[PDB]
């Protein structure tokens, strides 16, 4: 699988990323902090986000060292955002095992250590990007709160939400790899486009595969729902209004929702949009050097839609 | 003292206010500045950004980046407050409802995160990696001090050294960062940077000890409006730690009951205050606070004899004015 070949190809660099994470997560006087952090990185992830920073830098010819610092920074930011989102992966969250108190404060420690780590690079431009990505994640989550169970939510808004909470960190991760590696700006832009597109595809694929039924029960406005609402008639408008905007769900509803999406072609529409975004990601890669990592990133983008091809 | 210093820094503080309003804005999530507005327009003496401005101008800096740094210090403080209120799930701040009450915990968490991020984004405009590393570290140290405060609470083994670590992390670290970065941005000699750091560290320590003292009615041990929160939360602060260290077997059982077990009943705050008074621990905490202002004042001696140096000297008096005898 592509994430496995990536991990093999980046093995040396990931050992250093792991060591930097260990070094910066430390706390002499609050063990809770690395304790809480150990769990979360010890129990979760293909670690795609730090790997994308490393791969992007190596792909544009950079031999190190500061792509490792940025990859660790990216992973700390991802981890911090997860801790705050929970106030997981079929295991007790930190907020339940300790308290909301712990999710919040450990996340804060990680966010700060990530920013402190980024300064070692001396590169103002990557630091501006990663600070912005963190801001955008927080803003996207606030907008998701705002627009929740709201039928006026458009595709455009959904795209902004998903870029917010998922795509912005992927696009930042890849972009700062190109920048730290000194890539020409066409290639920096392409790397940003690749990560952005990959992040969107991942999220759309998750939302398609749900329809299992957890997003429905949560009354989530994900893409196939949004497409089905816009095309709703008089009766279909009432069915969405009831089960999404009012939460009154009964047996048969999930199947009816799936029946309406199929009727309006919006599950296939969502699936092809996801494929579409993987195509857009792969297209951006054609601007990058012909390096074995480029093929691995091409494969990774294909892999995103492997279950739905 | 707060107001003289404020009037001398009026123009810079206007520029700080402006950058804050500009960077707390959100094009996609209006709740963010609504929530931020609601914390900043709820009073606050704004000592922390003043400390940065004063330090930079004291070493002869003409701008512009002391404004950026002062705004960042305030963003960090504001984010810290928003998160401290989710953590102990507080209903009021400065007599008005908290962001988390008015909205929800997730909002106060996410707004604090937004401001924290924007503040680091802003710092990159300065091009100075050193001050960025300092302010990042201080942010980490704040979070760490807050986690330490949690493990220290309910725990009678907490020592004065641990307490000093908690307050240094939670409170002093940002005061010391604030002054230090002002010296650095102004290109001051490293001995002046260190003196500004030491000034800020001592003042911040004094500042927290004064709050902890006033929480138990001050030297006189008098019950009023702003007393009893630390006792209810079973925090191990100086006046408690000192009384616990002097406790005989029966007194220790009282402290065990009300602090460790948390079985607090009517009259128990006043009983605690009576033990503090018997053991001289409120006066002792007063002395610790005024001692730290001595240390702060001594640190100033290495700085140039500028009107701002004298105003920082008066500010040290001001921080302990409420416990003067």
């Amino acid at each position: 699988k592509p994430h496995d070949r990536l991990a093999q190809a980046l093995a040396e660099d990931m050992a250093a990323v792991n060591a930097l994470i260990r070094e910066r997560m430390s706390s002499e006087h609050a063990p809770r902090i690395p304790e809480v952090t150990a769990h979360l990185i010890e129990a979760g992830g293909k670690r795609l986000r730090p790997m994308l920073t490393l791969a992007a830098a190596r792909l544009v010819g950079y031999g190190g060292p500061f792509h490792v610092h940025l990859a660790a920074t990216v992973e700390f930011i991802h981890t911090a955002t997860l801790l705050h989102d929970d106030v997981r992966r079929g295991r007790p969250t930190a907020n339940l095992l300790w308290d909301n108190k712990s999710s919040v404060l450990v996340g804060d420690y990680l966010f700060a250590r990530s920013f402190q780590l980024m300064t070692d690079t001396g590169n103002m431009r990557v630091m501006e990007i990663l600070a912005n990505a963190s801001a955008v994640i927080a803003e996207g989550e606030v907008l998701q709160l705002t627009a929740a169970q709201n039928l006026a939510t458009t595709e455009d808004i959904y795209l902004r939400v998903i870029r917010g909470k998922t795509a912005a960190l992927f696009s930042a991760a890849t972009e700062v790899g190109g920048i730290i590696g000194g890539a020409p700006e066409d290639q920096v832009q392409a790397l940003f486009d690749y990560g952005d597109a990959l992040g969107i595809a991942f999220q759309i694929v998750d939302d398609l595969l749900d329809y299992t039924g957890d997003d429905f029960r949560e009354r989530k406005l994900t893409m196939p729902v949004i497409k089905a609402v816009a095309l709703a008639d008089e009766a279909e408008r009432a069915f969405w209004k009831r089960v999404i905007e009012k939460g009154d769900q009964q047996d048969g509803d999930l199947e009816h929702a799936m029946a309406l999406m199929t009727k309006h072609g919006t599950l296939e529409a969502t699936r092809l949009a996801a494929i579409g975004w993987t195509d857009t990601a792969r297209k951006a890669l054609a601007k990058l050097p012909d390096h074995p990592l480029r093929q691995m990133l091409d494969d990774l983008a294909d892999y995103v839609v492997e279950r739905v091809r």
